[PDB]
């Protein structure tokens, strides 16, 4: 038993809710919150910008030190950093960004990072301002992640559509 509330059970291991991930992180304080990162860990907009703002820019400060030491991530890759005031850890995962011209096939590799954590609060990867089909992202999530994932979807009308179209 965990502390996530009002999530709709989609599969054995995948749950979904229409909610602001920042709020959900603030309320649950999960072991792991997933950030929709880019390879530079430049948290400007979307999930990344919203989480970083909620940390008072501490996420960005930590991230800049990470990049200065290690260089950029790979598309499809991830790193574990602090969750600051939102979670114990933040798993920064780089889904392919369609609007930047990156290969959507890399979405499965991105979701594989979730399997290294038993439970996660996460966004649907590559959706929103990343430019991919969210119905597609949810399908890849369900077909790739085997650990317990609680998906917070910001957009109400997208949420209604993801549930109604889920196979
Ligand atoms: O306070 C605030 C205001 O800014 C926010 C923006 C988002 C957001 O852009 N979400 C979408 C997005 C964007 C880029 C990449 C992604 O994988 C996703 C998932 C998708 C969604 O879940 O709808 C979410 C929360 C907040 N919170």
């Amino acid at each position: 038993v965990n502390s996530f509330s009002g999530y709709l059970k989609l599969t054995d291991n995948v749950y979904i809710k229409n909610a602001d991930i920042v709020e959900e992180a603030k309320k649950v304080k999960p072991t792991v919150v997933v950030n929709a990162a880019n390879v530079y860990l430049k948290h400007g907009g979307g999930v990344a910008g919203a989480l970083n703002k909620a940390t008072n820019n501490a996420m960005q400060v930590e991230s800049d030190d990470y990049i200065a030491t290690n260089g950029p991530l790979k598309v499809g890759g991830s790193c574990v950093l602090s969750g600051h005031n939102l979670a114990k850890h933040c798993l920064h995962v780089v889904g392919p960004n369609v609007n930047k011209g990156e290969d959507i096939q890399l979405l499965k590799s991105a979701y594989e990072n979730f399997n290294q954590h038993e439970v996660l609060l996460a966004p649907l990867l590559s959706a929103g301002i990343f430019g991919a089909d969210p119905i597609h992202s949810l399908r890849v999530c369900v077909d790739t992640v085997r650990t317990n994932v609680y998906l917070a979807v910001f957009d109400k009308n997208l949420y209604d559509k993801l549930v109604s179209s889920f196979l």
